[PDB]
C-alpha cells in the first residue's frame, strides 16, 4: 500500500537541521539525475534534479537547499558565487526512498531582448542554467538547510492543508502529499484534507501531474486537486485563469474551511500574491466580511505560510 521507506531513524530529531553547512565550507554532492518536467509548449524549462547528499544534508520538509553555482563573483574578485536557494521537492527520504538524496524543481531563467527575442549567455540565470545543465555525477557545492515557513504542521494529523502553487512553488507540496499519502511513515498517518492548486501556463507547463492526479484515486476522502492553465483557460471576467480565478470556484468551501482552522500555504513567484490577496477581498466582501480581519485573524492563529520570491 504505503511505500516502505528508510531509515525511520530520520523522524527522530525533535528539531529541524538549519545550517548544517555553510557557503565557506558547502557539502560536495553529486548529481543523480536531471529530466525536464515539461512539454514542447512549455514557455520554459523546468527540470527535476536528484541529488545524492549521502545522508549528510537531512532536512525536514518544506525547507530548502542553497546552491552555490561555480566561477567567481562577478561583484567581489576572488570570491564565491552567491548562494541560491530551491525549495526541496522531495521528502526527508527522498525520492530513492533511502534518505541519501534530495530533489530540486528548478525554472531555466533565461534572457530574451524584449524586442528581437535574442539570446546572450551573459544574461542568463546563472544557477538555474547550471542545475537544468547538470548530468549524472556532476559535482554540486550544497549549503543549507535552511527555511521554517513552510514547514509541515503535522501536531493535528486530521488538520486541513491548502496548497496554492505557481509554477515551481509546487516543490514543498510534492514534498507534503508524499509524506500525506505515499511514504509509510508510522508516526505520521495523515487523515485530514489535503487540497492542492496549481496554477501554470498551459497543460505543457503541469509539474508532477500524474502523481498529484494519482492520489486523487488512491485517497479520494483526504485529497482534492485543481489546476488553472492561464494561457489555455480564461476566468468568469475575460482574464486569463489564474489560480486565484480557481480559490474563486471554490470560495465557499474554502472560507468555511479555513473559519473551522485549515492551513493555507502560498508558493511561488512573489508576483502571484497580489491578484490572490485581490480576489480573497472581493470575495470576503460579497460574503459580507472584512478580509483584513479574516487575513490579521489567520496569521494571529498561525494558518497562513507563504513563502514567494
Ligand atoms: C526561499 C527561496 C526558494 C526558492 N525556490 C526556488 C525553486 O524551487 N525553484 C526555482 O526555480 N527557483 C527558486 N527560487 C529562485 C532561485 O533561488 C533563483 O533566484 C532563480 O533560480 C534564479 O537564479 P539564477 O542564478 O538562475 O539567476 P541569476 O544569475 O541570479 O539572475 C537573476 C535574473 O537576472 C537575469 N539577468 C542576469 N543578467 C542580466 C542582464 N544583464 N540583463 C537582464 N537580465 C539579467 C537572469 O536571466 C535571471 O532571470 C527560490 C528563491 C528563494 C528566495
Ligand atoms: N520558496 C520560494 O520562495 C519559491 C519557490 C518556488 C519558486 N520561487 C520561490
Ligand atoms: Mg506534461
Amino acid at each position: 500500500s504505503k511505500v516502505s521507506v528508510a531509515p525511520l531513524h530520520l523522524e527522530s530529531a525533535k528539531e529541524p537541521p538549519l545550517n548544517t553547512y555553510k557557503p565557506k565550507e558547502p557539502f560536495t554532492a553529486t548529481i543523480v539525475s536531471v529530466e525536464s518536467l515539461v512539454g514542447p509548449k512549455a514557455p520554459g524549462e523546468t527540470c527535476h534534479i536528484v541529488i545524492d547528499h549521502g545522508g549528510n544534508v537531512p532536512y525536514w520538509e518544506g525547507q530548502s537547499y542553497g546552491v552555490i553555482p561555480p566561477g567567481e563573483n562577478p561583484k567581489k574578485p576572488g570570491a564565491p558565487q552567491n548562494v541560491r536557494l530551491y525549495s526541496i521537492a522531495s521528502t526527508r527520504y527522498g525520492d530513492n526512498f533511502d534518505g541519501r538524496t534530495g530533489s530540486l524543481c528548478v525554472r531555466r531563467a533565461v534572457y530574451y531582448d524584449p524586442e528581437t527575442g535574442k539570446e546572450d549567455p551573459s544574461k542568463n540565470g546563472v544557477c538555474s542554467n547550471f542545475l537544468c545543465n547538470s548530468k549524472p555525477g556532476d559535482k554540486i557545492q550544497l549549503t543549507g538547510p535552511s527555511g521554517k515557513i513552510m514547514l509541515l504542521p503535522e501536531e493535528d494529523p486530521n488538520a486541513t492543508h491548502i496548497m496554492i502553487a505557481t509554477g515551481t512553488g509546487v516543490a514543498p507540496f510534492r514534498g507534503y502529499l508524499r509524506r500525506m499519502f505515499m511514504e509509510d511513515v508510522p508516526n505520521y498517518r495523515f487523515g485530514g484534507l489535503a487540497w492542492l492548486f496549481l496554477g501554470v501556463a498551459n497543460s505543457d507547463s503541469l509539474l508532477y501531474d500524474e502523481e498529484f492526479t494519482s492520489y486523487l484515486k488512491q485517497y479520494p476522502d483526504n485529497f482534492r486537486y485543481d489546476k488553472a492553465l492561464s494561457r489555455e483557460q480564461k476566468n468568469r471576467s475575460g482574464g486569463k485563469m489564474y489560480v486565484q480565478d480557481k480559490i474563486e470556484e471554490y470560495s465557499d468551501e474554502i472560507f468555511k474551511l479555513l473559519d473551522g482552522g485549515a492551513h493555507i500555504y502560498f508558493c511561488g513567484l512573489k508576483g502571484m500574491m497580489p491578484g490572490i490577496q485581490d480576489t480573497l477581498k472581493k470575495v470576503a466582501e460579497r460574503r459580507g466580511e472584512s478580509w483584513d480581519q479574516k487575513l490579521a485573524q489567520l496569521k494571529k492563529n498561525k494558518q497562513w505560510h507563504v513563502e514567494v520570491a
